[PDB]
């Protein structure tokens, strides 16, 4: 049931979600982190704007600086709102991963190379998302959806 709407996107990548991210959807992205990153993230828009800049519903920002973590957070008219921070992060430089988002009824679910990592509440409603966007150093070999729908 996964359908894959693109492998090896340039970075920058940012791209029309086909179908609503109903309760059950899942979100999976394969890829990895070259040696030099500091940060990358996934942010869920509602819409692609860069100016003035669109809605993020979710922020997930793998951060590697010291022990590391992952701030998640929602960006609303241009603000940020309060940071959620995971200090076990399952990322490292120079290691690959698959990210798994579960998009459930009040929140997301996400898991890294099948292990549990962090939930994360809804502050706009998933119906909203239209787009998804990943920035920062990382290099992703593909990006796929498996919808409620089909
Ligand atoms: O790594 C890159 O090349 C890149 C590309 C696009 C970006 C867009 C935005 C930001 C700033 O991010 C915010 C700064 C501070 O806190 C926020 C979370 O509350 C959130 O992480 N950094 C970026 C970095
Ligand atoms: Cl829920």
């Amino acid at each position: 049931n996964l359908q894959n709407i693109i492998y090896n996107p340039v970075i920058p990548f940012v791209g029309t979600i086909p179908d609503q991210l109903d309760p059950g959807t899942l979100i999976v992205i394969r890829g990895h982190v070259p040696s030099d990153a500091d940060r990358f993230q996934v942010d869920l828009q509602n819409g692609s704007s860069m100016k003035p800049r669109a809605d993020v519903a979710f922020h997930f920002n793998p951060r590697f600086k010291r022990a590391g973590c992952i701030v998640c957070n929602t960006l609303i008219n241009e603000k940020w709102g309060r940071e959620e921070i995971t200090y076990d992060t399952p990322f490292k430089r120079e290691k690959s991963f698959e990210i798994v988002i579960m998009v459930l009824k009040d929140k997301f679910q996400v898991a890294v190379n099948g292990k549990h990592t962090l939930l994360y509440g809804h502050r706009i409603g998933p119906e909203k998302i239209d787009t998804l966007g990943i920035y920062g150093k990382v290099n992703i070999h593909s990006i796929g959806f498996s919808f409620s729908s089909d």
